[PDB]
């Protein structure tokens, strides 16, 4: 039946999906430990001098 | 120093964001738990008549 | 009868429309992260060269 | 001397233009499992009503 081929198909895409998203979620949290670092090093410049 | 007012901002902002994205996560799972409902009812209703 | 699946594709709208809602909002959140950042840089860079 | 944070400045530009890089695909994506599901509920629609 059409609804065997559209349920293949959709269970094809959304895993699709989920590899794009889990490799997404892997980039933003690399974005989140750079600006964390961004951060400290910031508050390491100000408590050195004051 | 403004750096500590911009840090201190940075952090906050920051904060905002981490607790926007868990948000939108949650939100993202129940889609998917949704959309592999629909697949799991289309697979029923195919194996049921063939 | 696919009233439950149709229940479930008519609720997969309301959900996924507020998925792309808060999608927004986190953009609009992360740009003022970028904001603060450049900020950030440029105080940096005025006491570096 | 803020070479440190420069540096850190300059990779999270590039980071962050290949997370919202990742957000257009993710966005492509999901459009076609939403095309899928628009033709099982019109399918589900014509054996129901």
């Amino acid at each position: 039946s059409q609804l065997l081929a559209l349920a293949s198909l959709l269970g094809q895409q959304q895993a699709e999906v989920q590899r794009c998203r889990e490799d997404l979620q892997k980039k933003e949290s690399l974005v989140m430990e750079t600006i964390a670092k961004i951060k400290a090093l910031a508050l390491e410049h100000h408590h050195h001098h004051h």
